[PDB]
């Protein structure tokens, strides 16, 4: 039952070396590409939060300045959390960059996205749900031997499932940061807060939500307005990505809902032709686990999905995978009867992809027969890839972890709705 | 827009109490889970002075000092006075306490009678207030609750306070003219506060982040005496009555600490000693006005089943400025593709009332969905306030109470049959 990879497992080891930075994760660190947000542990000592960076292109090291955080958990006090932003990148560029400037030099590398435009082919890994199993480990193997070759990760939410643990035991959010480094020190990993991040324990007196996620995990909320970084925004290549909270209030007048009315009538898909939205909880989900759990949301932000044309929403929480028709249930008046979702081509596709491992378990109890709102769903572990063709045409794929990594057993392409609103069912 | 109805600033009710420092916009709340504390509230403008209040019983009459915190806030280029909350505790139950605050400089006296202790067949006379304001139409509705022939003896209000988020920055004066406005009643009994969507006064534009700043500043709550970690939402107990309040502007997803708080808390409620379970909330989750219609529909989704499990008696909200009383309906059975979404009959549920008419800044919402719908068994678009009185553990009487009528005139009223003594329909 317990499937969780023991402590001792390979893909968590220490880094060698006095106070050598580990759990080392690289994030967008503004809005349109140009900055990036490196994070990483130090266990030893303090040490400096200074990085050191370079392009290929000119090779000169230059040194960005960052802060350094603690926090403690119950009766967990965790190590030397570094944040810094390197800023002024240039588009389309590799570089290098190296932390830990004091005792153990560790040095990586990232290649920032093309400048934002109509038709600029970008690959995005959709997964989501990880956690730190055996299954988790195959699916992060899947995706990094793809032969699409993904160059950034949306991550739909629940990250180390460490609050599975007693007292939510955070060493387990280490192991999970020193884990998935292999991806996410060389490729950001574009954040969104599930309900294993909110670790709300009155009873051991843990009362601030997402306290450890939002130590460990920063994000770029201030470049699009927002004040929150629960919800907020960047562009990168041709696609404009909104991530919300589930999990944070969304009613009329609050945070959450006034800077996504604002948000939505900025989008210019005249420069970023792919709108693309994140939330932990599917509002379309024909899965018994968690079923109509995304009813409160729908309610809020269908409508305004349909009106601003958004091209995608994906989501994780249910353990599997499934592909909605574009569907739309925005006609309902209480007493008038129209409660049934119906085929509406300026609907988003509704994604689910949270199979990526968790701590083990897939959920396999699905309504029958499929509803109609329903276009494809399987219970099997795996992950997703968007990859964008130009401003009218993007593939989406799902890779199962018992097939071969460059197999894909569900494959659609998207046809613009901003650009090319032809059916594509 | 809108012609501007507020009362001006040199209005009687907005009077500066005299003196140096002089204790202004004195408020009280219940302190406590069952009715022994009081939160006693005020503001000094001219100095900090002191947190501490004198209190008494008439009967014995030994003087007691509680000591209590003082703070202050900003507001864009608004800067607060010196705000006190002071908790006096173990009173008394059905006892007449005198108190006074400004001991420094100049003292004011007020007084409070407790309530009986909780009990199963205690009766208990509360008002019902929403979106009140400061408009003249305000004005005549407290007028209305002060005379009323039924005698309120504890005010649950259901959001929108001050309206002071109309004004230019928020203009937070309108918050202290409002707390000097409210003082005639509020010093002497106790106002359940509920957060509407004017208390999240969220203003990025002048770098006011903070939702609830000025409205958790001033009005404080005894939230943790329910084991809430919030003040927007809590539960109190009064006389034969368990008040659960929720936050309309907060989260409440599943696994969010009101969606945790509120399951919880429903357990803990016992009809033997509270028969009378109520809950206050801001946004209506029934509502067949245009204004704001279908608002309530997120935390419907999340809550409405609960309320019906718990058989809750009355659920009282605001938001809409105007009057309804639903029928006991339920609309728990939708599966998404059962095609189940007309709500029925259900003498399980509450009843549905909104009661957002008291004033706020002097406008009415009249326009109503046509036909009136089946759910809907009253409404209209009157100013006015209601009055829940509990006469034991099978009855209470509602009544509602229009600004243009008599004070003693009840344009509309229902007995409440309780839902776990007497589930008899009420109908009508
Ligand atoms: C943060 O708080 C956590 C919760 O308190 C700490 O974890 C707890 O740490 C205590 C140690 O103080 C653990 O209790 C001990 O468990 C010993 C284990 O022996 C077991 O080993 C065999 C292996 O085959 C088992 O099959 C069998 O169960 C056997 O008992 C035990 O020998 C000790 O007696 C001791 O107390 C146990 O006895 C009590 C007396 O009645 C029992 O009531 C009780 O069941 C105790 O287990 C405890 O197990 C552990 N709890 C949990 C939930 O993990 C944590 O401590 C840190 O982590 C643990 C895992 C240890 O390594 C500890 O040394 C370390 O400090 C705290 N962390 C920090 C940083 O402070
Ligand atoms: C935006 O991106 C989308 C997605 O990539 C583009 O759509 C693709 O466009 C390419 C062309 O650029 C299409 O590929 C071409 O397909 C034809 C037809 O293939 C079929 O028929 C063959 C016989 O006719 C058959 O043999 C074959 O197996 C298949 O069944 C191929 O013939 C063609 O290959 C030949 O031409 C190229 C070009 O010189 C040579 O290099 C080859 O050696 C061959 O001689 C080529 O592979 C592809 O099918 C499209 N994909 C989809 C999903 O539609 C889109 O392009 C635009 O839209 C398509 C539909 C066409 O109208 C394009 O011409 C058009 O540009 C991109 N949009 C823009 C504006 O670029
Ligand atoms: C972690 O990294 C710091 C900074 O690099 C180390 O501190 C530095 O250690 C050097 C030893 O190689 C010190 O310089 C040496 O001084 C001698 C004569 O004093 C000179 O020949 C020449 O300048 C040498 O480089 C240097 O002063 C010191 N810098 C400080 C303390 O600010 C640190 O070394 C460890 O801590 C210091 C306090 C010493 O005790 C070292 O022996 C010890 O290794 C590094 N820490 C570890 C654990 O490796
Ligand atoms: C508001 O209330 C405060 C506190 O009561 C007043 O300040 C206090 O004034 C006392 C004199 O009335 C000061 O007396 C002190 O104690 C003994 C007697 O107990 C004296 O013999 C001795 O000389 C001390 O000075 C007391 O120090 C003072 N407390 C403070 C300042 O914290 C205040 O009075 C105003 O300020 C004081 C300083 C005097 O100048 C008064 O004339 C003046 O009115 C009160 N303010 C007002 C406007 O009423
Ligand atoms: C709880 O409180 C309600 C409301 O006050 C009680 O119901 C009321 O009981 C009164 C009896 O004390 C009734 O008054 C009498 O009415 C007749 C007309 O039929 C007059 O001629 C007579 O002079 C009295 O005025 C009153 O009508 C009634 N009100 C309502 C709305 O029903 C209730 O009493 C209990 O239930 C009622 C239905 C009767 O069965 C009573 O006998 C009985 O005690 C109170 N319940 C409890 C448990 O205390
Ligand atoms: C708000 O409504 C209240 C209550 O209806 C009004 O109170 C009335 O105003 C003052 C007290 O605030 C009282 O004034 C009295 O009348 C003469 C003037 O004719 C005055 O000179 C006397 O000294 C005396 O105090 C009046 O009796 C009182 N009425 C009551 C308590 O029933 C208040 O005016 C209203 N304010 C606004 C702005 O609408
Ligand atoms: C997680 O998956 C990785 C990648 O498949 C595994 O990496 C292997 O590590 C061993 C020793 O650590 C090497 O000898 C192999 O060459 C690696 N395999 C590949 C394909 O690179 C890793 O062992 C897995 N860890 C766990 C705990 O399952
Ligand atoms: C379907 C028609 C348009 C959608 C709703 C817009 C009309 C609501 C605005 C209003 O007419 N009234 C209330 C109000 C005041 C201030 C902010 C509000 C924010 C959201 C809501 C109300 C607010 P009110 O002024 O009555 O308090
Ligand atoms: C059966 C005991 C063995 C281990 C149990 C740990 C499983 C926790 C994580 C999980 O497997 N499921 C979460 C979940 C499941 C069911 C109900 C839930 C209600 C509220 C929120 C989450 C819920 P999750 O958030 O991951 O879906
Ligand atoms: C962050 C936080 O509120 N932590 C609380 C602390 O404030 C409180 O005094 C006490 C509760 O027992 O310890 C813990
Ligand atoms: C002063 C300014 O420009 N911006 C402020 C910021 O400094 C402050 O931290 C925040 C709340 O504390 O309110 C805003
Ligand atoms: C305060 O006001 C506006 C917020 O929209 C902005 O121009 C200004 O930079 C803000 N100051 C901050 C965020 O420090
Ligand atoms: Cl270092
Ligand atoms: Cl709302
Ligand atoms: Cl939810
Ligand atoms: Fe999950
Ligand atoms: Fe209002
Ligand atoms: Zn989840
Ligand atoms: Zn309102």
């Amino acid at each position: 039952k317990n499937r969780d990879m023991p402590l001792d497992s390979d893909v968590f080891r220490v880094p060698p070396g006095y106070n050598a930075p580990q759990q080392v994760h690289i994030t967008q660190g503004d809005l349109v590409g140009r900055a990036m947000i490196i994070s990483w542990v130090t266990m030893d000592e303090p040490g400096s939060s200074a990085v050191r960076y370079w392009s290929e292109k000119n090779g000169r090291k230059r040194i960005a300045k960052g802060k350094m955080s603690t926090y403690r958990f119950f009766n967990y006090s965790s190590g030397f959390i570094h944040h810094t932003t390197i800023r002024k990148l240039k588009y389309n560029t590799k570089y290098y960059y190296e932390v830990g400037l004091r005792n153990t030099t560790r040095r990586f590398s990232f290649i920032t996205p093309p400048q934002t435009g109509l038709d600029v082919p970008y690959t995005f890994g959709l997964i989501g749900d990880l956690g730190q199993s055996f299954d988790s480990n195959t699916t992060l193997s899947h995706y990094e031997l793809s032969p699409k070759k993904g160059q950034t990760v949306l991550f739909v939410g629940d990250l180390s499932y460490a609050d599975r643990y007693p007292n939510h035991d955070n060493v387990r959010w280490d192991t999970w940061g020193r884990f998935t480094e292999r991806s996410v020190a060389y490729q950001p990993w574009i954040w969104t807060a599930g309900n294993h991040e909110i670790e709300f324990a009155p009873e051991i007196n843990e009362t601030e939500p997402f306290k450890p996620f939002s130590y460990r995990y920063h994000v770029p909320y201030e470049a699009s307005q927002s004040t929150s970084p629960f919800w907020y925004s960047i562009k990168r290549a041709s696609a404009h990505i909104i991530v919300l909270s589930s999990y944070s209030a969304y009613g009329r007048g609050t945070p959450q809902y006034t800077w996504l009315k604002k948000e939505l009538r900025k989008v210019k898909r005249s420069e970023t032709p792919w709108l693309i939205v994140l939330m932990h909880s599917p509002l379309y989900n024909s899965y018994n686990h968690h079923f109509m759990e995304g009813e409160a949301m729908r309610t809020k932000f269908e409508a305004w999905f349909v009106k601003y044309k958004v091209d995608v929403v994906f989501a994780g929480h249910v353990h599997a995978y499934e592909r909605s028709e574009r569907v739309s249930n925005i006609a309902y008046k209480i007493t008038n009867g129209l409660c049934t979702p119906v085929k509406d081509q300026s609907a988003p596709v509704y994604i689910t992809i949270g199979d990526a491992g968790n701590y083990g378990v897939i959920d396999s109890n699905m309504i029958q027969p499929q509803p109609e709102y329903s276009a494809f769903r399987e219970a099997s572990f795996g992950h997703g890839m968007f990859d964008i063709k130009n401003r009218t045409h993007a593939h989406f794929s799902w890779n199962r972890n018992q097939d071969g990594v460059a197999v894909e057993a569900d494959s659609v392409w998207f046809f613009n709705r901003h650009w090319y609103p032809v059916d594509d069912s």
